[PDB]
Formats: structure tokens, sequence, C-alpha cells
């Protein structure tokens, strides 16, 4: 288990227990531990231990998080320089999970390869 830390702006990602997915300062909240699985090398589904729901892209890019799995909840995971990890949607291939700098989070249909906003280094 882990917190993901957002490089744009220090947010953690958050994934509370309705379904709302946000990025929060405090480290130590109890909804920012989050758990990765590996469907196989590369792809995971997120979740959010306390909550118990998983990390889904809509298709209009919205974040959210859901009781169960769907195939809007996985995510290839790819380990990037400097250690930073980004999560991009196996289903809407070329948008990523990402927080804008004032820690809600962006739009996966507004990120992009190269935005500070993907990127996020995992804390144990
Ligand atoms: O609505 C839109 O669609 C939209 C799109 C348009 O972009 C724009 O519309 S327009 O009409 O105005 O044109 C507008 O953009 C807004 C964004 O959508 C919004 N994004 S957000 O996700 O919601 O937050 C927001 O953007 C801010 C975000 O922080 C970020 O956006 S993101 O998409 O990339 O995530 C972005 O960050 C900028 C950063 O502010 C820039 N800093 S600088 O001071 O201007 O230079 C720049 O950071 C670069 C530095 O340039 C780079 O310097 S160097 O020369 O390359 O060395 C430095 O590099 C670091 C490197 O990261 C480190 N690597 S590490 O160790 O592995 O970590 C290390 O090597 O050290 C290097 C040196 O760092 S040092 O300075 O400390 O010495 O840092 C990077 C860096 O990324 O931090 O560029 C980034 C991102 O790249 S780019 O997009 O600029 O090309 O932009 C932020 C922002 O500008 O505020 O706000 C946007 C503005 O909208 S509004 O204010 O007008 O409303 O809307």
């Amino acid at each position: 288990p882990k917190r993901l830390y957002c490089k744009n702006g220090g947010f953690f990602l958050r994934i509370h227990p309705d379904g709302r997915v946000d990025g929060v300062r405090e480290k130590s909240d109890p909804h920012i531990k989050l758990q990765l699985q590996a469907e196989e090398r590369g792809v995971v589904s997120i979740k959010g231990v306390s909550a118990n729901r998983y990390l889904a892209m809509k298709e209009d890019g919205r974040l959210l998080a859901s009781k169960s799995v769907t195939d809007e909840c996985f995510f290839f995971e790819r380990l990037e320089s400097n250690n930073y990890n980004t999560y991009r949607s196996r289903k809407y291939t070329s948008w990523y999970v990402a927080l804008k700098r004032t820690g809600q989070y962006k739009l996966g249909s507004k990120t992009g390869p190269g935005q500070k906003a993907i990127l996020f280094l995992p804390m144990s």
C-alpha cells in the first residue's frame, strides 16, 4: 500500500468513501492510502484502502471511485524518470490520471505525456 503524491502542487491522491476523488495535503489522511494490484506486468487497478473503492476514469475524463471493478478501473503504470509514476487509462488510452495545482483532479481529456500533473511519486 502507499500514497501517491502529485508533483503538481504536492497533493496526495485521495479516494473518499462516497466515490469522490481529490488531492490533499494532509499527509496523515486515512483516505490517501491506496492499494495497487497488478493484472499482469504494467496493468494495475488502484484501490482506496479505507473507502474500499477503486479509482475509475469515465468517458468524459472525469475521475471517480467505484465499489466494483469495471473496464474503467485499470491503468497502465509506467515508471518515469527520477521515480515518478504515471497512470494512463487502459480504456481511454491517451488519458492519464492527474491533479491540477489547485488540488482538484484534472479531466483525463486535458492531460498529456509531458504534463507535471500526471506525475506521482509513490510513498509507502
Ligand atoms: O485550460 C487549458 O487547457 C489550458 C491549457 C494551456 O496550457 C493554458 O491555456 S492558455 O490560454 O493560457 O495558453 C492554460 O494552462 C493552465 C493549465 O491548464 C493548468 N494546469 S493544471 O494541471 O490544472 O495545474 C495550470 O498549469 C500549471 C501546472 O503546474 C502545470 O500544468 S501541466 O499541464 O504541466 O501540469 C504547468 O507547470 C509548468 C510550470 O509552471 C513551468 N514553470 S516556469 O516557472 O514557468 O518555467 C514549467 O515548469 C518546468 C520548468 O520550466 C522547468 O525549468 S527547466 O528550464 O526546464 O529546467 C523545471 O524543470 C525541472 C524538472 O521538473 C525537474 N525534474 S525532477 O527532478 O525529475 O523532478 C528538475 O530536472 O529540475 C528542473 C528545473 O526546475 S527549477 O525551476 O526548480 O530549477 O520545472 C518544470 C516543471 O514542470 O516544474 O512548465 C510546467 C509545465 O510545462 S508547460 O505546460 O508550461 O509547457 O503550468 C502551470 C502554470 O503555468 O501555472 O495553469 C495553466 C495556466 O492557466 S491560467 O493561469 O492562465 O489560467 O490552460
